[PDB]
């Protein structure tokens, strides 16, 4: 029953970027699921959710920590304020070769979601659906008080310390690259709309009811501005992380849409 | 605000709390189920039917506090389940009596100024008294498998009943969910119904001066009450009311079918804000 799991490095130009591959013993599709983790997060924040992925979907599902993150080689330089839009030539761009994903579905939570859009776009002729959990489309006051409000929880030793054992010290950079992009000038007015232009497959909106982050703003621009056909689900009493809240509900609405391709 | 890092352990959802609420004669038992995020203050209080108690509720509050992410008071009426025994035998007005009873209390102790009110047989029919005492209070009223009337057929199976319970094997069932208070449980259900002050009672007149909306809930073959019953409800609630008769139920459908009356009891709810699709601007 249980699907194993197997650890696969993958070469950048600046550093190692680990992965992780779930499989069933038998199998309904090659094409995998790639998933984009979140602003904080990283394959073991993924927690049991691959797993009960594989398990329902009977597809591959791949999670990786971008270079920086979790699992991966330091950064050491602060990150770019692009970078949403320079995932899908970065770590992506190195999975999406080394796996050598001629097809690929990819889910992204929260910041990972944006990141998910972009790669849709780029991968026009690859990427055959997406799926976004509580993705941010526009930034808005929820959003910049909500990361403020968290940033101030850190400075708890006991709550950076959390941090600490899923990026090692490598935390002190996810903490500021989070707060330092999100929160700059620059990013006053940001908006997915350009980028959601370009997404042609389908694509399945999660987004819970109490998002701590988000408001009905963020799953209404998302499925607003795709070309591809998009549903949404509002999950009853769920907030910012539907994965790890109610992991049984969203494992249904992935596969019920993957089936549905 | 939470992160990701704080999701790394889980604690499941929803939770309930006891607590007891003094009245003149005695300690009625409460319970209160909650979620983590409440889209409403106002609560939903259960009231029980006349052989029932919290335990007998079984896993129906927390099902229906899931999916209305609403409070769910469940209460033992005093002399019932958890609460204090009473020594004398009820009152034959003991259904005009609890929205000023048991109910006080409680509606009291929690200091509820707005409340959604659900009954279950004559529980439903005191939640009808209850909509029309607290007419400013009452946002919503739900019956399940409730009275309008006095009717032969309800005679008839509390009579079975009354020779049933004398097996040790069923009466024994009773004493599992109110202990000693057993005998005055079923003595308070069966002298009450029986007594010829009740061959023709009705809760039309208090039906009349029920104003929020009104869902009217009853199993097809409820074994008690014809369909007279819910039309009797339907009918005469001075605010809106819909029914829906449950296909192949009796006269648990809580029980019966949780699911399907936890979600035709959380659409009702919902549906009750003006400017939603169900209630008009």
């Amino acid at each position: 029953p249980e699907p194993i799991f197997q650890d696969r490095w993958v070469a950048t130009p600046r550093g190692r970027v680990f992965t992780r591959t779930w499989e069933t013993s038998h199998l309904r599709s090659d094409v995998p699921i790639v998933l984009l983790h979140d602003s904080l997060g990283c394959v073991d924040l993924w927690r049991s959710f691959p797993a009960a992925l594989c398990a329902a979907t009977q597809r591959r599902v791949i999670a990786y920590d971008r270079l920086g993150f979790g699992r991966s080689d330091a950064c050491l330089t602060p990150p770019l304020l692009s970078f949403i839009d320079d995932e899908p030539s970065t770590s992506f761009a190195a999975l999406q070769s080394a796996f050598q994903l001629t097809h690929f579905i990819a889910l992204g939570h929260s910041v990972g979601g944006c990141m998910a859009v972009h790669c849709a776009g780029q991968y026009v002729e690859q990427c055959q659906g997406l799926i976004t959990i509580a993705a941010q489309a526009v930034n808005e006051p929820r959003t910049q008080q909500g990361i403020e409000e968290a940033r101030a929880a850190f400075q708890m030793p006991e709550q950076f310390a959390k941090l600490e054992k899923y990026h090692g010290n490598k935390a002190r950079w996810v903490l500021n690259g989070w707060i330092d992009t999100w929160l700059h000038p620059a990013f006053e007015h940001w908006s997915l709309t350009p980028a959601l232009q370009h997404v042609h497959c389908p694509t399945l909106v999660l987004h819970g009811e109490n998002d701590e982050y988000g408001s009905h703003r963020q799953p209404e621009g998302i499925a607003r501005h795709t070309r591809g056909p998009a549903h949404t689900e509002i999950l009853p009493g769920v907030g910012h992380v539907p994965h790890r809240e109610v992991e049984a509900v969203v494992v249904h609405y992935v596969s019920e849409f993957i089936e549905r391709l």
